């Protein structure tokens, strides 16, 4: 064929019922994902090429970054609370990985602030309970697919994309191999 099984992407000897359809981990530790954020645009260039109908899920994991690491996923769901994905996604990734300002739960909460969102609604949101499970699906979507890597996207419970297997040459190339692979699995 020209789409493989263990070659473009493996399948999940245990499929995942229910699943998001569209389902990515990342972490802002995890250098690829930096990469796959501010360099390849990996979620934008997917969602362009998805079918209608389709949602399109991303989430933060824990065991990367020790306990900053469950900070900033506690961290992400506010931010999936707020709706302001787009708007501290940038800045928590350089400030971890670039600039190494973010050593403290308090420095990703001045990324919020500085990116607008009031100190009052942050810390709310923080301790919410809506924002506990948030938490929680994060960390049971994680479990249910045994994730022991990031970056990586699963595909309605039952695929998962293998980017080791498509050219790096070019990264145009490989993005577009990367999301039509994506489109491929989503309508099988």
């Amino acid at each position: 064929a020209q789409y493989e099984d263990g070659k473009q992407y493996t399948t999940l000897e245990k499929p995942v019922a229910g699943a998001p359809q569209v389902l990515e981990f990342f972490s802002f530790f995890c250098p690829h994902c930096y990469q796959f954020e501010e360099v390849l645009h990996i979620s934008d260039n997917v969602k362009k090429k998805l079918p209608e109908g389709v949602k399109m899920t991303k989430y933060h994991v824990n065991f990367m970054g020790g306990d900053l690491g469950k900070d900033l996923t506690q961290a992400w769901a506010v931010a999936m609370a707020l709706g302001v994905e787009d708007k501290v996604t940038v800045p928590l990734f350089e400030g971890v990985q670039k600039t190494q300002t973010i050593r403290s739960a308090s420095d990703i909460r001045d990324v919020f602030i500085n990116a607008g969102i009031k100190g009052e609604e942050y810390d709310a949101a923080w301790n919410s309970f809506v924002v506990k499970s948030l938490v929680a699906q994060q960390e049971k979507a994680a479990a249910d697919v045994q994730l022991r890597g990031v970056p990586a996207m699963f595909v309605n419970g039952k695929y998962q994309l293998n980017p080791q297997g498509m050219d790096t040459s070019n990264m145009d190339v490989f993005v577009q191999q990367y999301a039509d692979t994506v489109k491929y699995l989503s309508e099988k």
